[PDB]
């Protein structure tokens, strides 16, 4: 059932959400990485989300916690109703147009660095007229055709 490959992609993420690296994530840890998804929940929502995989007694998201979490949620290619969830976030301005500025944005915002150009490869991936922009119809297509 879960593949190396998948557990590899997994780990990524608990690596971005520990901003200590002790092992376990906070509520207050969860929310950081949370905010720059375009969500903004509460501590009381926060707690709730933790108690999902906690059965410890620790109020906290271990390292196989969240293994097993992310493979229950984590779909890789996911519907086109959870596509345009995720559009909003890269897209801050609403006008349905994503350039590499506001592509770079959201991805420092999320904790990874990246270059100017590394930007520009991204967007003429799920580019099909080449504008510099990608709309909701090409964030499909890279979700279809890389
Ligand atoms: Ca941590
Ligand atoms: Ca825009
Ligand atoms: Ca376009
Ligand atoms: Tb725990």
């Amino acid at each position: 059932q879960l593949t190396e490959e998948q557990i590899a992609e997994f780990k990524e993420a608990f690596s971005l959400f520990d901003k200590d690296g002790d092992g376990t994530i906070t509520t207050k840890e969860l929310g950081t990485v949370m905010r720059s998804l375009g969500q903004n929940p509460t501590e009381a929502e926060l707690q709730d989300m933790i108690n999902e995989v906690d059965a410890d007694g620790d109020g906290t998201i271990d390292f196989p916690e969240f293994l097993t979490m992310m493979a229950r949620k984590m779909k890789d290619t996911d519907s086109e109703e959870e596509i345009r969830e995720a559009f909003r976030v890269f897209d801050k301005d609403g006008n349905g147009y994503i350039s590499a500025a506001e592509l770079r944005h959201v991805m420092t915002n999320l904790g990874e660095k990246l270059t100017d150009e590394e930007v520009d490869e991204m967007i003429r991936e799920a580019d099909i007229d080449g504008d510099g922009q990608v709309n909701y119809e090409e964030f499909v297509q890279m979700m279809t055709a890389k």
